[PDB]
């Protein structure tokens, strides 16, 4: 049952992997990874090995929360795991994590490097990342962290999700940074419970910069990006300001000059009319009226590609361990379990 594994020294990291994978060289704070060919399905792969797995009780949770979740995740337009080893032969041995997924290359900032692209592009692009979205959120899964640098393309215009929120710092957040860029501004800010409603709002600013060549909210820092985003949508009336619970973020906003919703027609400046319709419908301050990933694939815009027969939910996720509360070995024991009983794709 248990495969031979081998070990070796490569850049100061001692790597033991089943003998399937050949050739490891390396390419990248959660781990270091290895680009690999995988001799029994004869794919190009990264292995990940994860550093310091169980150090604390926050990092043994966090292991255990990835592995769930890459474990559930069987859809076209998502990240799926392919493998997943250790080389200890029981629980007591137990230290080391490795994953294994495809190897991606070109993520959509290379396809859109300060490049504007044609709507037929912008059209199958957003259509791909509103599948594989309509897919996670049936599951009750949040992504929180999509950007371009987190959407995997291949030379054929087909794309993968990647890289989930998996709960970014104070200071990887601060300033003139793409990390924050795409957020919505009830997380930016804090304003309230989230929802999967935060989403669709990263799908916003992503579809406009694919149609501009730009980025849509390049702020400075967290205020100066509030001000670009109400001077695009407008400031915020009454309704929404009794859903935001802190009294000094509504201080705050009540303290700037009420700005009217801009025309887009009049932004995205030779836009098709139904990319601006539909771009009004996702960038919307109160995450309420949002339109949803299920109802954004319905939109004419998607016409030639939407296929209700073709745009699958997922199987029901079990997230009642996020409430629990546990000791360090009881999280790596429930980890264990998990690596063993991994049974790998068709
Ligand atoms: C400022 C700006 C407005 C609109 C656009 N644009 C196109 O060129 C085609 C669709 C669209 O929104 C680009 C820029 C740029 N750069
Ligand atoms: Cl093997
Ligand atoms: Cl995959
Ligand atoms: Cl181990
Ligand atoms: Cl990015
Ligand atoms: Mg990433």
């Amino acid at each position: 049952e248990r495969p031979t594994f081998y070990r070796q020294e490569l850049n100061k990291t001692i790597w033991e992997v089943p003998e399937r994978y050949q050739n490891l060289s390396p390419v990248g704070a959660y781990g270091s990874v290895c680009a690999a060919f995988d001799t029994k399905t004869g794919h190009r792969v990264a292995v990940k090995k994860l550093s310091r797995p169980f150090q604390s009780i926050i990092h043994a949770k966090r292991t255990y929360r990835e592995l769930r979740l890459l474990k559930h995740m069987k859809h076209e337009n998502v990240i799926g795991l392919l493998d997943v080893f250790t080389p200890a032969r029981s629980l007591e041995e137990f230290n080391d994590v490795y994953l294994v997924t495809h190897l991606m290359g070109a993520d959509l900032n290379n396809i859109v490097k300060c490049q504007k692209l044609t709507d037929d592009h912008v059209q199958f692009l957003i259509y791909q990342i509103l599948r594989g979205l309509k897919y996670i959120h049936s599951a009750d899964i949040i992504h929180r962290d999509l950007k371009p640098s987190n959407l995997a393309v291949n030379e054929d215009c087909e794309l993968k999700i990647l890289d989930f929120g998996l709960a970014h710092t104070d200071d990887e957040m601060t300033g003139y940074v793409a990390t924050r860029w795409y957020r919505a501004p009830e997380i930016m800010l804090n304003w309230m419970h989230y929802n999967q409603t935060v989403d669709i709002w990263s799908v916003g600013c992503i579809m406009a910069e694919l149609l501009t060549g730009r980025t849509l909210f390049p702020g400075t820092d967290h205020i100066d990006q509030l001000k670009l985003i109400l001077r695009l949508v407008g400031t915020p009336g009454a309704e929404l300001l009794k859903k935001i619970s802190s009294e000094s973020a509504r201080n705050y906003i009540q303290s700037l000059a009420q700005m009217p919703k801009m025309n887009f027609a009049n932004v995205f400046i030779g836009a098709n009319p139904l990319a601006v319709d539909l771009l009004e419908k996702m960038l919307v301050l109160d995450s309420d009226k949002r339109i949803t990933a299920a109802q954004a694939l319905a939109h004419a815009y998607f016409a030639q590609y939407h296929d209700p027969d073709d745009e699958p939910v997922a199987d029901p996720y079990d997230q009642s361990f996020e409430s629990r509360d546990l000791l360090i070995d009881e999280w790596k024991s429930l980890t264990y379990d998990e690596v063993i009983s991994f049974v790998p794709p068709p």
